């Protein structure tokens, strides 16, 4: 890594000087280190130039703005200062080089929108390691290799992506987050695909808005290498945009591809949503199938099928994946279902809000012949107000609502529980269990073969804080025991 070569293409007779890491903070920045200057929101890099220089520092890139013009060589305490002007736009560009390229040495799939980005992310690199490669996922859970997860700037994403590439990974699935679009934060990125969960957000009702949100969205992605566009055709914003785009792939699981555009396309024909998972029937401009998820709820369908139309894009053989599709696992505490022979359905989610209990509630329904259990509580200590809420909603969507402990904490565990009573019209029909694990159980042995119990608040948290005590507990381990099965 020379200072010389990492800024070739912009500055031409740059001095030569070896760098070791690329850091944005001066307080980390070593010696022998390429230290870079932001001006940022609230904060001006070049203001620490001196202290980066007093801690040796091997060389300094700058923003050039008002202090000098762009690709301005400098030489401070024989310290080089380069200036480059929009530092921000191009320090996904500059970290890229200084990292040699790892975009250019994987193949990237990158994952945008509201809802589904974390699971379609997950989905995209377990199915992509089924058929060969070795998979990473960059996102909100954290980076890694698939299975080793660890819990962010232009430059971070850039070295992080490196470091996997490091690791041997052939394939990462990145969340994008709105945020780090705008902040050109992934600028730089070669990404083989693009997948759209959607395009819609709130607060848009007015015409001029959705105009202005629009436009802005389409002027960035204009400016990023996007690779193969996997669109969400259930979103309306994703229908207008795949009007605009003819090498787009449609994906729909509720009849909004049009086929007379003669692009590429994926659909869903036909979905049974069984006690197990889902059998999804799909005819495809690939050709048609039929997958055995063992993925939850209509969202998990969506999901699952914008996987699919991805890996087909990406040139993936259809039977292949087929193949291995039913490999596929939930993510972690993610609707994730538990059956036995002969048993109830058992699906354990992290849902502890209102809106993710309905959710959860709702999509649990859509695999349920007979009654469907909920068994959850609140946590102590916390804000009370979704208590209630949480009450009314495991009422309205569930046929028998168990009123549990969560996390009591240091609050006395029934009055959670009385919280959560209040907002029901008929609390004398809710059973109340205290005793999380003998409430599950009670769910479970009662239930029958052919209900669904949804026990949520916990998923993957395995743990209960009653008092000061983290106390070993698990959602997962408790109903894989009751059920006879390995969790
Ligand atoms: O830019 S992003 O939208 C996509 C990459 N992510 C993961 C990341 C890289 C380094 C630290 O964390 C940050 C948000
Ligand atoms: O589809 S996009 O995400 C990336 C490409 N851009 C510009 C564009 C449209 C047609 C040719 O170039 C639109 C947004």
């Amino acid at each position: 890594r020379n200072l010389r070569d990492l800024l070739a293409p912009w500055v031409p007779d740059a001095p030569s000087r070896a760098l070791r890491e690329m850091t944005l903070d001066s307080r980390v920045a070593a010696a022998g280190d390429l230290f870079v200057a932001v001006v940022g929101h609230q904060a001006d890099g070049r203001r620490y130039i001196p202290q980066a220089i007093a801690q040796g520092v091997a060389a300094i890139i700058a923003e050039a703005k008002d202090e000098a013009t762009d690709g301005e060589i400098r030489e401070m305490h024989g310290v080089p200062v380069i200036y480059l002007s929009q530092l921000n736009e191009r320090l996904s560009a500059l970290a890229g080089r200084f990292y040699h390229e790892p975009s250019d040495n994987l193949r990237l799939v990158g994952v945008t929108g509201t809802n589904g980005k974390t699971t379609t992310t997950q989905l995209l690199a377990q199915w992509s390691q089924l058929l060969g490669e070795i998979s990473a996922v960059m996102g909100t859970v954290g980076n890694g290799l698939l299975g080793k997860v660890i819990p962010g700037s232009a430059v971070d994403v850039q070295h992080e992506l490196a470091g996997l590439v490091d690791q041997g990974a052939t394939f990462c699935a990145m969340e994008v987050s709105s945020h780090g679009l705008v902040q050109h934060r992934v600028a730089a990125l070669k990404f083989a695909a693009s997948v759209f969960t959607n395009l819609s957000r709130d607060h848009l009702d007015y015409h001029g808005d959705m105009e202005h949100y629009e436009a802005a969205k389409w002027l960035l992605y204009s400016e990023h290498h996007c690779g193969q566009a996997i669109i969400n055709a259930d979103d309306e914003v994703g229908r207008r945009w795949l009007a605009k785009l003819p090498d787009a792939v449609a994906v729909s699981m509720e009849d909004h591809i049009n086929p007379n555009c003669h692009g590429r396309w994926l659909k869903a024909t036909e979905v049974n949503y069984h006690d197990s998972g889902a059998t999804i029937r799909f005819s495809s401009s690939w050709g048609d199938g039929e997958i055995e998820s063992h993925l939850m709820g209509a969202f998990n369908v969506s999901n699952l099928l914008l996987a699919l139309a991805t890996l087909l894009a990406l040139g993936y053989p259809l039977a292949d994946l087929l193949k291995t599709a039913a490999r596929l696992q939930p993510v972690c505490g993610r609707m994730e279902v538990f059956t036995a022979p002969g048993k109830p359905t058992v699906v354990v989610d992290y849902a502890h809000t209102p809106d993710a209990l309905e959710k959860a509630l709702q999509a649990a329904r859509l695999h349920c012949a007979g009654k469907l259990w909920c068994v959850f509580g609140c946590g102590g200590d916390r804000d009370k107000g979704k208590r209630p809420l949480m009450g009314a909603i495991a009422e309205e969507f569930a046929d028998v609502a168990v009123v549990t402990d969560d996390n009591p904490r240091t609050e006395e565990p029934r009055a959670i529980i009385n919280d959560i009573l209040a907002g029901m019209l008929d609390a004398g029909h809710a059973k109340v269990m205290e005793g999380r694990a003998e409430a599950v159980t009670c769910a479970v042995m009662q239930a029958k073969e052919n209900d669904v119990v949804l026990v949520a608040g916990k998923g993957h948290e395995d743990y209960q804080i009653v008092g000061n005590q983290r106390l070993d507990y698990s959602d997962r381990v408790t109903v894989a025991r009751l059920l006879g099965v390995i969790a």
